[PDB]
């Protein structure tokens, strides 16, 4: 699985979401560089307006791109899984709002890897902060903390978002997570560590859909 990851790679990210019965789909193109904990992709809302904020999909929206260092790589359960792939499932719960509940398939089609997404949000305040449009357009948190699911043959993580709000404030999105592999080949469970993630998010001054510019990088750490 790692020699696929030497090189730039390019990624597809299809989504199709429902929250609180408001559709959308969103689609994504770029390109990530393993080596260099790199991604770079633009993703467009096909469907019109988001219903949701666009930071609020950043995490759902491909951790085998992640840099482990030389001295971890039998710790990275997202590339070993390749090119059969993986199940990410994840449920983010809003504090005091709505939940979402995704689940994805990170896989390679021919040389494009490719994250095919389903999500589903219930219980938000249509007035609230997601479905409010109340959130600032930038991103503040960094690790994913990751323990492996010797059970599943798999892994888990949980970790917690704070998304800044228009009026200082904070909107915690709470996120528990569980990858399991697709085919029956081998995979690599890890000790516990962390990815360090920073996404920056930007837009497109010559695009006139509803649309998010996303440089990310990151690294994996916690074991030396
Ligand atoms: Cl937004």
């Amino acid at each position: 699985g790692e020699e696929l990851f030497t090189g730039v790679v390019p990624i597809l990210v299809e989504l199709d979401g429902d929250v609180n019965g408001h559709k959308f789909s969103v689609s994504g193109e770029g390109e990530g560089d393993a080596t260099y904990g790199k991604l770079t992709l633009k993703f467009i809302c096909t469907t019109g307006k988001l219903p949701v904020p666009w930071p609020t999909l950043v995490t759902t929206l491909v951790q085998c791109f992640s840099r482990y260092p030389d001295h971890m790589k039998q710790h990275d359960f997202f590339k070993s899984a390749m090119p059969e792939g993986y199940v990410q499932e994840r449920t983010i719960f809003f504090k005091d709002d709505g939940n979402y509940k995704t689940r994805a398939e990170v896989k390679f089609e021919g040389d494009t890897l490719v994250n095919r997404i389903e999500l589903k949000g219930i219980d938000f305040k249509e007035d609230g902060n997601i479905l409010g449009h109340k959130l600032e357009y930038n991103y503040i948190s960094h690790n994913v903390y990751i323990t492996a699911d010797k059970q599943k043959n798999g892994i888990k993580a949980n970790f917690k978002i704070r998304h800044n709000i228009e009026d200082g404030s904070v909107q915690l999105a709470d996120h528990y997570q569980q990858n399991t592999p697709i085919g029956d080949g081998p995979v690599l469970l890890p000790d516990n560590h962390y990815l360090s993630t920073q996404s920056a998010l930007s837009k497109d001054p010559n695009e006139k859909r509803d649309h998010m510019v996303l440089l990310e990088f990151v690294t994996a750490a916690g074991i030396t």
